């Protein structure tokens, strides 16, 4: 009842620590082994010198082994700042005798930042990525700047491209290099989108299209301090990619998440099927990240995320493009062990009451949830007309997360502060209401979808078959758990619930 | 304790009913007095048909008389939608015989909305603005749309020996359009280009205007050209929203500079910005917005009018970036009230080289509106590191309940100022979760060697708007406080003392 020391399941944090940002995806297809490092401040749960790359295995993207400290500076004054794995299948980098598989050339490029100097070194693993060793005695891209970081780099055909933030000046700088080590400046994308105060972690990459051509390349870009919900945020670009230059389509902004808490997403270098796109995030804000409630660890990562563009738009009469996201669990495993609950053609009311216990709860559950409005003559616009359902939880069930629907403000809503937590009083950046502005999924029947996950202290919520998507993080007491789920309304018959499943995992 | 009856002072709100956007804002140099329009429903405090133009002037953009309704649709279904006013001085429309002068010679232009119809009509006034005639039974620009509105129209001077034109800008709403129509007479209306899918988009464009806009260029021209496009649904925030673009205009076409996104108020309550047809200086360029948001707007607590209009701001295009190390350009906004007449009715108080250790202000006979300025800098402390609020806070309290209070401030870890607004008594603040308690704005530095941090207020009843290093960042925002409960009392805090110097703490009742 000060701090939550509930503990996601399916969401990887480190064991203990610091942890701040993805790096160095990728998939190492021999051992059937997904690796996700991250930013890693082993001494303590906040940010700090010696800075390295933790690093964790998963076969299935939900259960992780965290090995902790792998990638370093090499001095307490410096940190192994952001940055992205490749494989060396031709051994261009020619750091790898006929012994190393092919799949397991794996080379990491990274951010040095030391005293007033950030510059891009790499370093190769002879081990499958779980130690490695630096290529010379010094970088190999400097341009005595202070602010440039957070090296992505993919093999276009053919040369290695990399993408860097001059974070500063609000500019990708694109690189090309024949082997990772002589890089030439190409292209410098500058002033786009939602600039805040920084350009931070840049990633390109080429995405699938399911049109209504195949495919279209995408610039991730986040965004910290600045992004309009405060702090941190991730936008991306959607257009084309010349072999040097970045060409957006249009002239729109768009964010991958609604919520307040998703930052610094990254792309694995590489998925078993060589055409699909994961891709995952830091699930915090830096605005109030390292005063989070949690011990002995901080920082937690979203869900692994399936992006694919898809034709979408806020409206039935017009026509634009989105980044759908789909996410990536073991659901054959967790729905397996888990038990579910569901609810079919209820017209909610006040006399007919409904609600969902849990039978020995876990904190992490899913669910899917399609409703209508049918309208009642007594809502009009000055009345708050919300279908709720509160998650209440087991030991004390005046900590709930509300999430819901209201017609007079065409929206979805998630109450995130009915909690003992003092943070969340206390700190006035974590905001208690946010709202998602939810599409139809099907304009004649006016049906709404909405696919959520929870779990412990974060909750995801992928409206549309994930054409929208909001992330934020919540706090209850320590071994406080959603136990029940309560469904309510003020306008009898005014909603009426389809479907809704839910389904605990056990875990 | 229900209903929040504090009616803003400096603000403008309706005698009573429903009002919405700013419509046909003009400038009549004859009689010097300014004109704002308004939509309207004068039979509630919610949105219904027949839509109205509600009427007021006013002298010095701070006291307004309102006059009611003026313009409407003709019929019980229909609506009278929003729209703009220009001042035909040389008599294009050819409805003004010359007893008329031509400063006064004012047409509206406006979107009729009626059953599933929305076309643009155009009506003129012959007594100054007060009483408007519709013209010829039928729309000057129709495209069988049930999306298509909100014209902002201007004058484009015509260059080497060419005539000049009308351009209206007008909402192709759910399609993202703006689209720019000209004219030689705002009768026989052209199409010349469709600005399409940019910036915001969120749900629909609403409430277009083109302006050029005066440029202080201290960098490594004269003017630029500034783009207002207001979204509703699907602002960050949630619901109402309003953005701009700068660039130019070549006579048909607005080409933006980048394709960079930016608001024009940070804050919740600030939508559908309109500026002036006209201003005393033909140079400068003023804008007036409607405060507050769809998602609750209707459902305010106030009684028996329900919505309030912003501070008329001065918007000058200045060289401006958010960190040290780059450049960009950014819109400046400045308050344009009679400060003259309203500090010398009113009260000040001042704080000075003050640093903050475990300090408060009483207002005498409190008014509810009053400004203040702020300068503050941040010093350190061992006891300050990353996982804790070290915030500096300023509690605006209450007189009658001082449990209910506005609280606004910096906070080191989140490099950012905040404002809480949830605390008050008022049960719709607590129950409309879409009524925002925090809300947040990455306020600059006004110098980067000093980190001095600059901030205006202005509180008027039920209304707060913030302007910080002098208005590159706006934020506007409503609370409600319980019926007679204005601010009466400001306490300094801070939990780490002498982490925070306050430099300047000017504050300034207004008694009006
Ligand atoms: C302005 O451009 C927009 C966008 O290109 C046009 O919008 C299209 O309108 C039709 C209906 O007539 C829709 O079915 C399409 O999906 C819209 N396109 C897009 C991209 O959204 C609009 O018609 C244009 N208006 C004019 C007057 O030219
Ligand atoms: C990439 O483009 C940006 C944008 O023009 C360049 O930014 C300038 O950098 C200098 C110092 O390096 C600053 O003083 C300027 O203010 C920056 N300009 C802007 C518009 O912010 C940047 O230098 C370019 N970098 C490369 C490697 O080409
Ligand atoms: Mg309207």
């Amino acid at each position: 009842t000060t701090f939550s020391l509930n503990r996601p399941s399916v969401h990887f944090t480190p064991s203990h620590g610091w942890m701040n940002d993805p790096n160095g995806l990728w998939y190492d297809a021999k051992e059937e082994d997904w690796h996700l490092y991250y930013q890693y401040n082993p001494a303590a749960t906040i940010w700090g010198t010696p800075l390295y790359w933790g690093h964790a295995v998963s076969k299935d993207l939900t259960s992780w082994t965290d090995y902790g400290a792998s990638l370093g500076p090499g001095s307490d004054d410096a940190g192994a700042f952001s940055g992205s794995m490749v494989i060396d299948y031709n051994n261009t980098s020619g750091f790898f005798n006929s012994s190393v598989d092919p799949r397991q050339r794996a080379v990491a490029v990274w951010t040095l930042s030391k005293g007033p100097s950030q510059a891009q070194h790499i370093s190769y693993s002879l081990d499958g990525g779980y130690t490695f060793q630096h290529y010379s005695d010094n970088a190999v891209l400097d341009i005595n700047s202070s602010n440039f970081r957070d090296p992505k780099v993919f093999w276009h055909e053919g040369r290695w491209i990399m993408a860097v933030a001059e974070s500063q000046v609000f500019s990708v700088l694109f690189y090309s290099s024949p082997n990772l080590k002589n890089w030439t400046l190409e292209s410098n994308f500058t002033h786009h989108g939602w600039t805040g105060t920084q350009y931070e972690c840049p990633g390109l990459v080429k995405v699938p299209y399911d049109s209504v051509p195949d495919s279209a390349w995408v610039l991730f870009v986040s965004i910290n301090p600045g992004g309009p919900l405060g702090g941190s945020v991730t936008q991306y670009f959607v257009g084309d990619f010349n072999g040097t230059h970045f060409t957006p389509i249009d002239d729109q902004t768009r964010f991958l998440d609604m919520g307040k808490d998703y930052y610094a997403l990254q792309t694995f270098f590489n998925t078993p099927n060589e055409k699909d796109v994961y891709g995952i995030a830091w699930a915090s804000n830096w605005q109030y990240a390292q005063q989070a409630p949690t011990d002995p660890w901080r920082s937690s990562m979203s869900l692994v995320r399936q992006f694919t563009l898809k034709d979408f738009s806020t409206n039935p009469n017009s026509a634009d493009v989105v980044l759908n996201s789909q996410p990536v669990l073991n659901y054959d495993a967790l729905r397996k062990n888990g038990t579910t609950y569901s609810i079919t053609n209820y017209t909610v009311t006040s006399e007919n009451g409904k609600k969902i216990k849990l039978d020995n709860p876990s904190g992490s559950l899913e669910f899917h949830l399609e409703y209508v409005f049918n309208g009642s003559p007594d809502i009009k616009s000055n009345v708050f007309a919300d279908l709720s359902l509160y998650f209440k939880g087991n030991n004390d069930d005046n900590e709930y997360l509300r999430l819901g629907y209201e017609t007079n403000g065409g929206a979805f809503f998630l109450d995130r502060g009915h909690t003992k937590i003092p943070f969340v009083k206390e700190n006035l950046f974590f905001n208690h209401q946010l709202a998602v502005t939810n599409p139809v999924s099907n304009y004649t029947t006016n049906v709404f979808d909405v696919y959520g996950v929870i779990d412990k202290n974060i909750i995801e919520l992928y409206f549309d078959n994930g054409n929208v998507v909001s992330t934020n993080t919540f706090f209850f007491s320590t071994n406080n758990v959603i136990g029940e789920i309560d469904i309510k309304s003020p306008y009898d018959k005014a909603y009426t619930i389809n479907s809704f499943n839910v389904t605990q995992f056990n875990v």
